[PDB]
């Protein structure tokens, strides 16, 4: 079916100003993120597995999932992360799949995990991982948490090794300037896949 370019980015690189950027283009952007916290609403099945499997902790007061506290909690505990895949990868399988069909542009975007399980989504024809440099991200994180640089630098030290994604990635766009410049390395990879999807059957 639709030619579709997966979409991820290292912490606080820039990928959703990149999404943006290609929505702007007329390119459907699908929200991998988005839809798990739909299919994770108050009482849907998944919320109810999350919460039991999780505990009482991860619920708030208002009965709203603790998605911090699930965050926090899976990128420490990779075992949990597999957990939490594997829990809600079919439903949002399924609700990548009807927007799949009802796309309207000439190829789609699908925003998806760092670390995702390709196994879950043999169907991208590419992969764009959006990366920033140490220091961006560092600036970037200290503006959004509010931490040391230090502390900031410690939330780095976590950060997965990209060094395989980055083989599999079929572009790496290195968001190193300003917005002006992300904007024009989108717009040549925009044109890189309308001319792939134009081509390739
Ligand atoms: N190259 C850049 N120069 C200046 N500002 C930028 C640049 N890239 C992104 N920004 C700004 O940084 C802010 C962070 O947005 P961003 O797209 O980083 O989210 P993100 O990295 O996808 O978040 P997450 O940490 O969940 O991945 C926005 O205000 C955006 O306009």
């Amino acid at each position: 079916m639709v030619y579709s370019v997966g979409l991820t980015g290292n912490i606080a690189s820039g990928k959703s100003t990149v999404a943006e950027f290609f929505s702007e283009l007329g390119i459907n952007v699908i929200y991998a993120d988005k839809i798990a916290k739909e299919l994770t609403s108050k009482n849907t099945p998944c919320y109810q597995d999350i919460i039991s499997h999780f505990g009482s902790s991860v619920v708030l007061n208002n009965g709203e999932l603790d998605r911090k506290r699930i965050r926090d909690i899976i990128f420490s505990n990779s075992n949990e992360r597999l957990w939490l895949e594997s829990l809600l990868h079919p439903v949002i399988r399924k609700k990548i799949e009807e927007q799949l069909i009802v796309c309207t542009s000439p190829y789609c975007l699908i925003e998806i995990p760092l670390l995702f399980n390709k196994h879950h989504y043999p169907y991208l024809q590419k992969v764009l991982l959006v990366i920033a440099p140490l220091e961006s991200q560092l600036d970037r994180i200290v503006k959004r948490d509010h931490c040391t640089k230090k502390q900031a630098l410690a939330i780095l030290a976590t950060q997965p090794n990209l060094e395989q994604r980055l083989e599999a990635a079929d572009d790496v766009l290195i968001n190193e300037s300003g917005l002006s410049e992300l904007k024009a390395k989108v717009n040549k990879l925009h044109q890189k896949y309308l001319r792939e999807a134009k081509i390739k059957q």
